[PDB]
């Protein structure tokens, strides 16, 4: 069991709301983090949200996904995982001077293609991928996780944006939102940047007018990892590619 | 459940054997460490060992402690763990060049103290803790582990006892070395271990260096004659780490103090700098 009794976790400094509650940096045999529900009266569709939470951490282990450590119920429902240093690939790329080599961004990639193989494999649908969920520990390692802290509307498949069946996430809207982050990493920009109202993209891309301008793409992109990235934007749902053969392909082109 | 379908992991270099499997680089899902069983017939006490490691790895969750992934029954018993860029804290400090500064030692000793604490709060005794399963995970991070691979060859043809000795006999405390009690293992051996290793952390050296019959050191540290050398710690080690390693590696084995008191003791230390 992962329950962590009360009076054993020490709450530090505030970080942020995300998702469901409010994440704090905090003490538990080492450095963590504390994702605590931050209500007197919890309702039905929090204490729901909390269960489904730690129903999916509880089933990763994996070096490119965030490690669940446990949770507690009292006083608060809180989710505890491990601490990172840095900050996500989000601020790295669009918040900051900082500067990759073409080796790092293939790296950075293919780390990604990892966890979300092994998220895929557990028949786990992440929902919300993209470069500010994407972190560098230690500017080194990825760790996959929904860190919260708009905003998601780039990395939407067509048939997400749409919204026309009930609950419209698949393995292939992740795929699409995987091949967002490519873009993000071989272009070094947001896509549609271009483009400057909110409401147009979301018209654009959800009618099939719009898609990213992969002429934008650097010199020493590859040109096997600009074919995938376009795979990986396909409009049409089932004519993306899985994760085993997205991580193969750039686990094969990463090694040239 | 952590069980792992036939014909998903592959397995690549064999890295090294021994009493409890063999170690190999391996993929699954990336990088991955596959511990595997390379005994024709295992014996029923091989058998439970396999168990009761998957038991322990399975309750532990903690960025200090080596990442368990999962198992596989089919062909052979197997272990799959996270694979570790770099080498161990042995490799580092007695066969390398590597120099750390005091800060980078004293963070070695109090990532590996918080393992520690967790593996003691989840009731977990290591019992062969030394600088050798201490991993440095690109070069950075402490991975706490039983790696203890004795030979580089298909398996390990040699007894436990022979392997203790070319090993792990200078972390053993007075107590485990004399097996005067059933099974002599407890927390506070442990952190005897841990004391052994804060010594060569704040010494970069192995104790007992300057005497090499081995069976003396069995007879001297078990009689409670022979102890390490205190003196051979550096001008600029802490002195409240000096006096932790030595209440670390009292020879009676319940004045020694306990993990939570230890990470306490490490983290006022490095509060101070
Ligand atoms: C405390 C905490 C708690 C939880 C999570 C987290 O990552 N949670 C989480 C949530 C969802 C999913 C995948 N989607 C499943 C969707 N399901 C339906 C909707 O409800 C959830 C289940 C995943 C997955 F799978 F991607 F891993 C992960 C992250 C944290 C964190 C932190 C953390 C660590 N250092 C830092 C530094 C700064 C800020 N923060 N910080
Ligand atoms: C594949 C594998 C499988 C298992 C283990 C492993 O570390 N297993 C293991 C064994 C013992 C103990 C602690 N002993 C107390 C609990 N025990 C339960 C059974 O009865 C008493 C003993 C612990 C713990 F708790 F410390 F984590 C862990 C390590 C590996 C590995 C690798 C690995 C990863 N990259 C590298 C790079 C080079 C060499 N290798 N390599």
């Amino acid at each position: 069991d992962w329950e962590i009794p009360d009076g054993q976790i020490t709450v530090g400094q505030r970080i942020g709301s995300g998702s469901f509650g409010t994440v704090y940096k905090g003490k538990w045999h080492g450095d963590v983090a504390v994702k605590m529900l931050n209500v007197t009266a919890p309702t039905p569709q929090q204490l729901q949200a909390f269960k489904n939470e730690v129903g999916v951490l509880r089933k990763t282990r994996h070096v490119n996904i965030l490690l669940f450590m446990g949770y507690s119920t009292k006083p608060q429902l809180a989710i505890v995982t491990q601490w990172c240093e840095g900050s996500s690939l989000y601020h790295h790329l669009h918040a900051s001077e900082t500067k990759f080599e073409m080796k790092k961004l293939i790296d950075i990639a293919r780390q990604t293609a990892r966890g979300m193989d092994y998220l895929h494999a557990k028949s786990i649908i992440h929902r919300d991928l993209k470069s500010n969920n994407i972190f560098l520990h230690e500017d080194n390692t990825v760790k996959i996780g929904d860190f919260g802290l708009s905003g998601s509307i780039l990395w939407m498949a067509p048939e997400v944006i749409r919204m026309q069946d009930s609950n419209p996430y698949s393995f292939q809207s992740d795929v699409y939102a995987f091949g967002i982050v490519l873009y993000e990493l071989m272009t070094g920009q947001l896509p549609y940047s271009n483009i400057n109202n909110r409401d147009q993209i979301i018209e654009m891309v959800g009618r099939g007018s719009l898609s990213p301008d992969l002429s934008k793409v650097r010199s020493n992109c590859p040109k096997r990892m600009k074919r995938l990235m376009a795979e990986c934007l396909k409009k049409k749902r089932d004519e993306r590619p899985s994760f085993p053969r997205i991580l193969a392909e750039i686990e094969e082109l990463a090694r040239e």
